[PDB]
């Protein structure tokens, strides 16, 4: 079969298609007009869009197909560098660092990092606590208040203190626009000044991060963190350590990795429960028959199933980062009807994907978390907001708990009500978000 394709530009071929603030959505419309695969051609350059459980099962054949660098993480590269994210499998540091670093998500671990995040959840409610009678939340700025600081102290015992301010870190500051710098050059002398504030930026980042770990090195002071496996651990492999380029370029990977999706999927639940109070009301009711204590212990929060379920079907919808990329490892014959070269790219479109009807039924657009009272009925590849294989995120256990954590002491501590009726509206940077979601909480007078 030869696969359609969407409307072309003449020599820009498809490329003006992504010359949109929402290319995201903008590409889950095309799936919908042309099916599970379509050809997006561009100068110099092909892709392959897939949309169905029934492709992407075999795009996940790790024998196969390996993880591709998009152009937008090979952007993200120049500042993010051979991090976990941003290498190729085939690279040295790529299962180094992965078999260095796998511990550190491991039970024994989330239950080191329990503690911190705490600390920083309780600072979030703090501050609702805190809110003067008609005042409201600006939901995906304060989750991402939380999500950098847990990062920031759980991986490196370092406190951004976002809490205790207006504006953003002069990290994020230089990040965002790296990010953003980054993003932008997807679409491009007149350009001379971009790559000033872009290197300065960067500058930022590096020198922080380079202190923060010789700081660590030298004090010699004695810790078990995110820092302390990339300082110490040795791969059992080769036997050797991380070097401290590689070191840093973890650290901007996990600070990064680490907050932005987690936020997105923080706001996107609580949208979705504001959306939907009879949900709301079901996760509110477990959260207050199992947080039984002035603060939760890991023990409590793996209890909260329907929460978790509630994370999970706010992923099927909006997974915070929404496509992958692969390259084919040798030529092979995709579905029996497409023919690939070997290095043909394929890109998994997880939204669409999240919303295969011969999956999921004809009911894919309503939020439902009982869709997960059973996960063993879900077939392989249906779900996959964290990615695939050896290439999936490292980080899935953290970002969980950490919601998970989060959401319950949130529908624990106060009623919430959409007092805009907020209208969704999804920005898109590498990852997506709700933007100006906002709400008011209503303190239900339980002390911390
Ligand atoms: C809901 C939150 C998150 C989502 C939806 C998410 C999603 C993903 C996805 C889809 C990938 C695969 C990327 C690709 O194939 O190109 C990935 C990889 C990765 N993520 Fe996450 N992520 C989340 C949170 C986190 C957190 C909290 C961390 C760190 C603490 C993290 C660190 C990483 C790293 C290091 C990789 C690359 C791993 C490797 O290739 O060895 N992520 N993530």
């Amino acid at each position: 079969k030869e696969m359609p394709q969407p409307k072309t530009f003449g020599e820009l071929k498809n490329l003006p298609l992504l010359n949109t603030d929402k290319p995201v959505q903008a590409l889950m419309k095309i799936a919908d007009e042309l099916g599970e695969i379509f050809k997006f051609e561009a100068p110099g350059r092909v892709t392959r869009y897939l949309s169905s459980q029934r492709l992407i099962k075999e795009a996940c054949d790790e024998s196969r197909f390996d993880k591709n660098l998009s152009q937008a993480l090979k952007f993200v590269r120049d500042f993010a560098g051979d991090g976990l994210a941003t290498s190729w499998t085939h690279e040295k540091n790529w299962k180094k660092a992965h078999n260095i670093l796998l511990p550190s998500f491991s039970q024994q671990a989330m239950k080191g990092y329990h503690a911190m995040m705490v600390d920083i959840a309780v600072q979030l409610v703090q501050k609702w606590e805190r809110l003067n009678a008609d005042e409201h939340i600006e939901v995906p700025e304060d989750m991402t208040r939380l999500t950098l600081d847990t990062i920031g102290l759980c991986g490196f015992n370092y406190r951004f203190n976002s809490f205790y301010r207006d504006q953003p870190h002069p990290f994020i500051t230089s990040m965002v626009r790296a990010l953003d710098e980054a993003m932008n050059k997807l679409q491009r002398p007149a350009y001379d000044e971009n790559k000033r504030q872009f290197q300065e930026d960067i500058k930022v980042m590096n020198d922080l991060v380079d202190k923060i770990i010789a700081d660590r090195k030298a004090s010699g002071e004695q810790s078990d963190d995110l820092l302390a496996h990339m300082l110490n651990g040795k791969d059992p492999e080769t036997g050797e350590p991380l070097d401290d380029e590689n070191i840093r370029y973890q650290i901007i990977t996990f600070l990064i990795a680490g907050h932005e999706t987690t936020s997105g999927l923080l706001s996107f639940a609580l949208y979705f429960l504001v959306k939907n109070p009879h949900v709301l009301q079901k996760a509110a009711e477990e959260a207050a028959r199992v947080l039984v204590d002035p603060v939760p212990s890991y023990k409590q929060v793996k209890q909260l199933k329907y929460v978790g379920m509630v994370l999970n079907e706010a992923l099927r919808l909006w997974p915070t980062a929404p496509a992958f990329s692969l390259y084919a490892k040798e030529d092979t014959v995709l579905g029996g009807e497409y023919p690939l070269e070997k290095g043909d790219e394929l890109m998994v479109l997880i939204p669409q994907l999240h919303r295969d009807k011969t999956i999921w039924g004809d009911d894919v657009e309503e939020f439902r978390p009982e869709r997960f009272e059973n996960p063993s009925a879900i077939p392989q590849h249906a779900f996959k907001p964290f990615g695939n294989g050896q290439r999936a995120c490292i980080g899935q256990q953290f970002a969980l708990h950490e919601a998970t954590l989060v959401l319950g002491m949130m529908l624990k501590h106060f009623d919430f009500e959409d007092h805009t009726n907020y209208e969704l509206d999804i920005k898109e940077t590498l990852t997506l978000k709700p933007e100006g979601f906002v709400v008011k909480a209503k303190s239900k007078k339980i002390p911390l």
